[PDB]
């Protein structure tokens, strides 16, 4: 006789202490604990009473010897609003989150705070077990087939059908919707379940999407190989220091003369490009101008502060141009010239561009992302097939000799026991989305203009190839470009945003968001206590409506560009 949402029937779940049922037999139970209310803190909205579920599915021992399972946590409060929640992943995946629903978008409010049931998991492999001396780290996972295809799709189909089998035995009532937020790979698996299991999820947000994410560390040997003509100086292995291409200062002059062209190509001059299409046709490095003196961007003749040598102009348009083979064929997409890939608030330059492609200025070390870091570690171990486990210090050097003929089919290849490509399993570039929407399925994707870990070109280029697939497709999916924004998060713009309430309106109200309130979480960017900004849907962009606070969003609407 024990009660619904209850003491009792939270710790009833546990192995042993129960009836409860398991849609995945190898599921094992090793937390059922009863959570105290948890007060607001600076960082954190208050969290109720609730039951916490932690343990994992389907564990095994893999091709390489390593113990392996899909480790979930379950939060499910003692009032709730029948509504389920799974936050997703970033990076590599392989940790477990205190798992209270995060929305992103730099918010203070958590899914549990407001009363979801939030789930997360780890994807199917644990940073502090899976972590290869032999197989570069944490990447290590992909040594084991079943790892790879886990962290694709399996873990989270999984663990979606664990947290709503225990929401309905704790209830006593199946979710009335189900919602799923990520950005980056969570981005990725929010694309993923809309084309690979679209009855998982009512609404998805889904940020910054890896969706071709195996295609990442092709664009990291291209843009490695790319600014190597730049680098100045060698590391310990002898390999261009790709860090020492360009200075901070010299981002920043790059950064303004973005700004020259394209800030007032919306209308008002305001640190932002708004109109990224007309930027793009509009801007060249090899022509345009320093708007502080007036000379060309481009060096006439020595290096000075006030200009960027050729050979820099060069190596940044070969890199932002994107990947192509021998016969020219794209392998990827190009990047969009933008503010975001510098800015100065105080005396504080934006790293959060230049960490992807060319690392930290201040080193006598490689540790750009994509050179030497992880998303290069991870396409060699987990997204190359066979794996190509080598030396962390080997890294930089492998990129530099990445042969754009050969390498580049690895992602789209099986071998032995790898039995599914890198694209099979971790791709999410399907357009078929018709289950989704025809089911009541509404998807909100956002993308800062300066992101260097995947361009946000190529997911307006997934954008327009969803609306031409299925007419209409702004009924039930909409696009919101976030000018200056860097990966996920940080930049000069309005880089967050609560995307949960809009999301919560559209599925259950059928009330499409016309325009997303943002504001910045760097305001110092432009030299201002706050700005608040609408995000437009794709392809609209804000406008000024000629008077007011150019700070405040009430002056400004979503509009076709000038
Ligand atoms: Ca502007």
């Amino acid at each position: 006789p024990v009660p619904l949402a209850s003491r009792a029937a939270c710790e009833a779940l546990k192995d042993g202490n129960g009836d409860m049922v398991w849609p995945n037999a190898a599921t094992v139970v090793e937390v059922a604990a009863w959570r105290d209310a948890a007060p607001a803190t600076a960082s954190a909205a208050a969290l109720p009473e609730h039951c916490e579920v932690s343990g994992a599915i389907a564990k095994r021992t893999g091709i390489d010897g390593y113990p392996y399972e899909i480790k979930f946590r379950l939060r499910m409060p003692a009032e709730w609003n029948g509504r389920f929640f799974m936050e997703g992943g970033s990076g590599t995946n392989g940790s477990l989150s205190a798992a209270t629903g995060s929305i992103g978008g730099g918010q203070i409010a958590s899914a549990l705070s407001r009363n979801f049931a939030t789930i997360a998991t780890d994807g199917g492999h644990d940073n502090a077990v899976n972590d290869n001396p032999d197989a570069l780290g944490t990447v290590a996972f992909g040594l084991d087939p079943q790892a790879r295809l886990d962290m694709g799709y399996n873990s989270y189909d999984q663990v979606t059908q664990a947290g709503k089998a225990a929401v309905a035995r704790f209830y006593g009532r199946a979710a009335d919707k189900s919602y799923f937020i990520g950005c980056s790979e969570g981005g990725r698996e929010g694309m993923m379940l809309s084309q690979r299991f679209p009855s998982h999820y009512d609404g998805i947000v889904a940020g910054a999407p890896g969706y071709q994410l195996p295609k990442a560390g092709i664009s990291g040997a291209w843009t490695t190989q790319s600014l190597a003509p730049a680098a100045v100086g060698l590391d310990a292995q002898g390999v261009p220091l790709i860090n020492k291409s360009f200075s901070d200062a010299d981002l920043h002059l790059l950064s303004q003369a973005i700004l020259g062209t394209c800030d007032a190509l919306d209308g008002l001059a305001d640190g932002i490009v708004d109109n990224y299409r007309a930027c793009q046709a509009a801007f060249d490095p090899a022509t345009a101008a320093n708007p502080a003196n007036g000379q060309a961007l481009q060096c006439v003749g020595a290096k000075t502060a006030d200009c960027l040598s050729p050979v820099q102009v060069t190596a940044i348009k070969r890199a932002m141009a994107g990947p192509v083979n021998s016969a020219g064929t794209p392998l990827y997409n190009r990047w969009a010239w933008d503010a975001g890939m510098s800015g100065l608030s105080g005396t504080t330059y934006n790293q959060g561009w230049r960490s992807w492609w060319l690392g930290s200025f201040n080193s006598s070390a490689n540790n750009a992302q994509r050179v030497s870091g992880f998303s290069a570690r991870s396409w060699l171990v987990d997204f190359a097939t066979p794996p190509e486990p080598m030396p962390m210090t080997q890294v930089a050097a492998r990129m530099m000799k990445f042969d754009f003929d050969i390498d580049p089919l690895k992602i789209w290849a099986t071998s032995g026991q790898f039995t599914q490509s890198s694209m099979d399993w971790h791709g999410a570039t399907s357009t078929d989305l018709a289950a989704f929407r025809d089911r009541g399925g509404k998807m909100i994707l956002y993308h800062g203009m300066s992101d260097a870990a995947f361009s946000a070109l190529d997911t307006a280029d997934y954008y327009e190839r969803l609306g031409a697939a299925m007419p209409g497709a702004a009924g039930f999916a909409r696009l919101f470009l976030v000018p200056g924004m860097n990966h996920c998060s940080g930049g000069p713009g309005t880089d967050r945003f609560d995307m949960l309430t809009p999301l919560v309106a559209w599925v259950e109200r059928g009330e499409a968001p016309d325009q997303i309130s943002a504001w910045s979480g760097t305001p110092g960017y432009f030299g201002v206590a706050a700005r608040t900004r609408p995000l437009c849907p794709y392809p609209q962009i804000a406008r000024y409506k000629g008077s007011g606070d150019i700070n405040t969003e009430a002056n400004f609407a979503c509009a076709a560009p000038p």
